[PDB]
């Protein structure tokens, strides 16, 4: 079999895209072939977006894959919700339900909610960006009940070049007035670097702050550059280059070719890119499972319209919602898994803290194994100093007699 | 000589089309005229503003009045957006600005704000509908730092 495959691809994401390639370089085999049609327009503009989708819609494709962003989600899933193309992403999940669409990335919300009682704060800033969505301002808020959370969230996301210098200038000084010392920020990946640089440049990362990043791929960063600065920065990891099935792929990715496969040479890797090769694994084993169930995408010539009116879906479509759903399998996220409604379960998440040694797992999380602490390994043993503070008046604390030389 | 104009309603503004006839009825005029091609379809979900979109668009109207919900927004500002041909709302007013876009509905928050500076509050519980947008649960939570206000949300 051959099975054509829309790819509605974000620009910008050529490490993704090698992803992409890697894993249909693993995973094609000649019972069925899953066989590219991608296009690359702004994920921004819904109409750019829609009108490639109708294109690679009107090639009658068994499922799309790709990118989207809180600019077109509702854009895009309406269409899955009329048209029944099976449709799979790693991207941001939606707060709500609905069929044909995968979810891929798991859910924050639940980590890094139960981070907040394992560092046991009742006091935080909070600096966010619209693009994944203020699903975790609103879960958060939401949340501000049950431990009584003082909580300020500040919209970090309309600092643009025009002024992304004194932006963050008052920014930080609303948090020295406030004298805010822990300090929660939900940015994307490419963002968290711009932020980093002026909480260096205006030094704030001594001891006394104490930082998350809401990111699943933490690591991804010059983490380095402020692993120096005595705050406690610790923050989440789906990927972890530790486990040997994935390390084996962690090798092989590495390894291959950098400028065929554009950036994939490094040791690491954006877990967005690394849940391509899930979401690549998923699309294959439910052709299989179709072909193993003996249900077969063999379907009109006809690739039909995605603005028929009144539009009508194809029967078939619903047949591959279910072999998708019915998917479970290991891969650079784990033994990963979906409920019927499209978002994944089991999905098994680590804490690692950026100790001066590099980021170290203190636990992992799931949702029944809630913050399961790891902090058996060492690094940090020995009685790190203990910092004592107190006051210069006789005779309770002096000078020692030789303290200019002491 | 009229032009040609398309509208969209949403399923239960019954309100809002009666006094949009209304409106018609009133300020048509002797010298010209509007030519409204209306569809009275779903809102709430993007196919059914998509597909009217393409059916008055194709139709050639030049100017179309219409709704739409956080859902839907991005589908028509982006449409628009694009394809030069304007839109105009009483819907809540969006973060962006994009072109070709009567937002009307005037904002609320300044005004919101500066009654909670009359009262002068300082500790009190905000709610909020997610769906018209949490431009308000944005300008009042961002103002809170400011203004040092206590919000919950």
């Amino acid at each position: 079999n051959s099975i054509q495959i829309g790819g509605l691809f974000p620009r910008g994401a050529d490490q993704e895209y090698s992803a992409f390639r890697v894993g249909m370089v693993q995973f094609s085999t000649s019972e069925f072939r899953l066989t590219p049609h991608i296009d690359n327009l702004e994920v921004a503009n819904s109409f750019a977006v829609t009108n490639a989708f109708c294109s690679q819609f009107s090639r009658g494709v068994y499922a799309i894959f790709g990118f989207y962003d809180k600019k077109s989600v509702n854009t895009i899933t309406s269409f899955c919700g009329t048209l029944h193309v099976s449709f799979i992403t790693p991207s941001f999940p939606t707060d709500g339900t609905h069929p044909f669409v995968i979810q891929m990335r798991p859910d924050l919300k639940g980590a890094l909610l139960s981070l907040i009682e394992y560092y046991q704060w009742d006091k935080f800033a909070y600096l966010y960006d619209s693009d994944r969505g203020l699903s975790t301002l609103q879960a958060v808020l939401d949340s501000a009940a049950e431990k009584k959370w003082q909580v300020t969230a500040i919209n970090v996301g309309n600092i643009n070049n025009d002024k992304k210098d004194e932006t963050y200038r008052s920014l930080f000084q609303d948090l020295e007035l406030k004298k805010e010392r822990r300090v929660i920020l939900d940015c994307e990946r490419d963002k968290v670097n711009d932020i980093v640089d002026q909480v260096i440049t205006i030094g704030k990362h001594v001891k006394g702050y104490h930082y998350i990043i809401a990111n699943l791929g933490f690591t991804d960063g010059d983490l380095l550059k402020i692993q120096f600065g005595g705050a406690e920065v610790s923050g989440f990891q789906i990927v972890d280059y530790d486990d040997s099935l994935v390390s084996k792929f962690i090798e092989r990715w590495s390894t291959l070719e950098e400028k065929e496969y554009p950036g994939a040479h490094t040791a690491t890797i954006k877990y967005t890119s690394a849940l391509t090769y899930d979401a690549v694994q998923v699309m294959t084993e439910a052709f299989r499972n179709l072909r193993k169930q003996r249900i077969e995408i063999s379907r009109r010539g006809n690739a039909g319209d995605c603005l028929a009116n009144p539009a009508v879906p194809w029967g078939q479509g619903v047949e591959i919602e279910r072999a998708l759903k019915q998917v479970q399998v290991e891969g650079l996220s784990g033994n990963i898994k979906f409920d019927q409604n499209g978002k994944r379960i089991n999905y098994t998440i680590n804490i690692m803290e950026l100790k001066t040694n590099g980021p170290r797992k203190i636990g992992y999380w799931s949702e029944v194994d809630k913050m399961v602490l790891t902090e058996d390994d060492t690094s940090g043993l020995e009685q790190k100093t203990v910092v004592v503070t107190t006051i210069l008046e006789s005779p309770y604390v002096m000078m020692k007699k030789n303290h200019e030389m002491l």
